[PDB]
């Protein structure tokens, strides 16, 4: 059956490995060896993860499929969003799905949850920066309802690439 769970202090370990491993096959055909390497100590190291588990406005979640580890989501409101969105909304900075358990409605569970977790907080709307390359993931977000409402270029590596603004507005009243 499918589970989730919020992570805890005592995830860190398998987060840390769920996040390298789904990163970097997402990432690793557009970049050096080099500079993979270098991000995934940046952004994975034991001490950047326990900050963000610890961070009260960031929250993690593990989506399970059968026992076994499928992915996770990260969610962001206030000041823990990675664009200054303001108070009122709340952002999937990250959503993982393992290849192998890919097209099985594990991601929508994860966005789903992420949509209640902002109806829940009360936010306006919820929005994610997604690699315009990545067409795969902007389908995926079309089909749930998303629509982009901007774009900017963004520095991967040493060379720029467009980062599009995707969102949808939630419950107003």
């Amino acid at each position: 059956s499918v589970k989730m769970k919020k992570c805890s202090r005592e995830d860190l370990q398998t987060l840390q490995q769920l996040s390298i491993e789904t990163f970097n096959d997402t990432f690793k055909e557009q970049n050096s060896p080099e500079n993979m390497k270098a991000y995934l100590e940046s952004a994975f190291n034991t001490e950047q993860l326990e900050k963000e588990l610890s961070n009260m406005s960031s929250q993690f979640f593990f989506i399970y499929f059968d026992h076994e580890i499928a992915g996770y989501v990260k969610v962001n409101i206030d000041d823990a969003q990675s664009e200054e969105m303001g108070a009122e909304s709340l952002e999937i900075e990250r959503i993982y799905i393992k290849n192998s358990f890919q097209k099985h409605g594990l991601g929508k569970h994860l966005l789903n949850k992420a949509i209640e977790i902002a109806l829940e907080r009360n936010k306006k709307n919820i929005w994610l920066g997604v690699w315009e390359k990545n067409e795969n993931a902007i389908a995926f977000y079309k089909k749930m309802g998303f629509v982009q409402t901007g774009a900017h270029s963004f520095y991967m590596g040493d060379e720029e690439q467009t980062d599009l603004i995707m969102a949808k507005t939630l419950i107003l009243e």
